[PDB]
């Protein structure tokens, strides 16, 4: 179903997009070596490329 798939999309969206900015407020108060670190692990753990990570960052700050 299309509708379903948007509904829960869309919250998935919504729960994704707090843990960005909180994950933002991490970055935004560590040092550059600490922001390429922290980046490193979330990349790590979530198993795609450190430029990815800050690719799913811009898309959550508008």
């Amino acid at each position: 179903d299309e509708r379903e798939i948007a509904r829960k999309v869309a919250s998935e969206l919504q729960k994704f997009s707090e843990w960005v900015k909180k994950l933002k407020e991490v970055i935004k108060k560590a040092s550059p070596e600490q922001q390429t670190k922290i980046a490193q692990w979330v990349a790590k753990l979530a198993g795609v490329r450190p430029e990815d990570v800050k690719k799913i960052i811009k898309a959550f700050n508008d």
